[PDB]
């Protein structure tokens, strides 16, 4: 199938990527640079991973050997919830150029509708433990992304995490001047998300899924949480085509029109990830994933439950 989806602003996006949360700062630098030789061409990044300089360092001598244009490449990073305000998203999105490296992002996303007091702290919380919210509104903050749009630092603005009421919030939003591209979601077979992924795409909002391996290395996983990745039944749909399990959750969501960035440090597994363009699941195998839903989320955001934003009291 196609390798790039087209976006509303008229640019084609790759639609397998590499993640890069929790990949670690001495490691990311080749791994990125593994990725690109292997043929990834789109890489997601956030300041919150506190490794863009080293993706960074990665990128350039790519670009520096020749291996890729920089018009080839479809970089992506977010906006942290300390910089919601109207005056803090442009420096904020300056400081992930300067350690990118680059003069432009492809894509920059709101990371999560709910916007934190600005400080030194990604989470401050306060002496109770809760998360100290911003009187900072989506709607403002969305503003301050299209800016950065008119200003030539990103060429597309999207958003992650939002449920369907706060993408309807944005498309109602009076004077938009850029509809969002993309919305970023957690998103596998424990989670298939049907209708927030039909909401989007009925609106010509591009939908990528995250954690699509069921983020084993998330810190917060405990002992015996669910495991994507050892489902007999997903190890069975694997092995009748002769693909890792891994290679089926990743095949799963861009059969659905969706883009999908697994992460990975290890160099075989950053090639064993990208061989997915050779083989095709059925639908009886779509739908038979798909009935694997709980309602399972990997990325929560506990912390947050009691903001005015939390994006997952709503249904979807
Ligand atoms: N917008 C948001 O709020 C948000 C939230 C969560 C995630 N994300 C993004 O989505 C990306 C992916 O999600 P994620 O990091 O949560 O997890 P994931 O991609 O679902 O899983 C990553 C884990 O799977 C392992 N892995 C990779 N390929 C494998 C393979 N072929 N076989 C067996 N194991 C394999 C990795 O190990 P090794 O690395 O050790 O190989 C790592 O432990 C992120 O890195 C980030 O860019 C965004
Ligand atoms: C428990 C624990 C132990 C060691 C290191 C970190 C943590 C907690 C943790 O990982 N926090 C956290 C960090 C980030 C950076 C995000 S996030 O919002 O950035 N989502 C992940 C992403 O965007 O890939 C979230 C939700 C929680």
């Amino acid at each position: 199938m196609a390798s790039r989806l087209l976006l509303n602003n008229g640019a084609k996006m790759p639609i397998l990527g590499l993640g890069t949360w929790k990949s670690p700062p001495g490691q990311v630098t080749e791994a990125v640079k593994v990725a690109i030789d292997v043929g990834y061409r789109h890489i997601d990044c956030a300041h919150v991973y506190q490794n863009e300089n080293e993706v960074g360092v990665a990128i350039q001598e790519k670009l520096r050997e020749q291996v890729v244009k920089r018009e080839e490449l479809f970089i992506v990073s977010k906006l942290w919830c300390t910089y919601h305000e109207k005056g803090l998203v442009k420096g904020a999105c300056q400081k992930t150029l300067s350690d990118l490296k680059l003069d432009y992002l492809d894509l920059y996303l709101i990371h999560w509708p709910t916007g934190f007091k600005p400080g030194k702290e990604f989470f401050p919380l306060d002496e109770s433990g809760n998360v100290v919210p911003s009187d900072t509104n989506i709607l403002d903050t969305w503003a301050a992304m299209e800016e950065l749009v008119d200003e030539g630092l990103v060429k597309a603005i999207g958003i992650s995490n939002f449920n369907h009421l706060q993408v309807e919030m944005i498309l109602n939003k009076p004077g938009l001047k850029y509809k969002p591209a993309v919305n970023q979601i957690e998103c596998h077979p424990y989670l298939t998300q049907e209708k927030l992924i039909q909401y989007c795409q009925s609106k010509g909002i591009v939908v990528t899924a995250y954690s699509p391996l069921g983020s084993p290395d998330r810190p917060w996983a405990k002992p015996e949480d669910p495991s994507l990745l050892e489902d007999p039944r997903i190890k069975a749909i694997a092995a009748k085509h002769n693909k890792t399990t891994a290679q089926v959750l990743i095949r799963f969501p861009m059969q659905r029109n969706l883009v999908v960035i697994p992460k990975s440090v290890t160099p075989e597994r950053i090639a064993e990830n990208f061989k997915v363009f050779d083989f095709e699941l059925s639908s009886q195998d779509m739908t038979t994933l798909l009935s694997y839903n709980r309602n399972w989320r990997v990325c929560a955001l506990l912390s947050c439950t009691s903001h005015k934003d939390y994006p997952f009291h709503e249904e979807f």
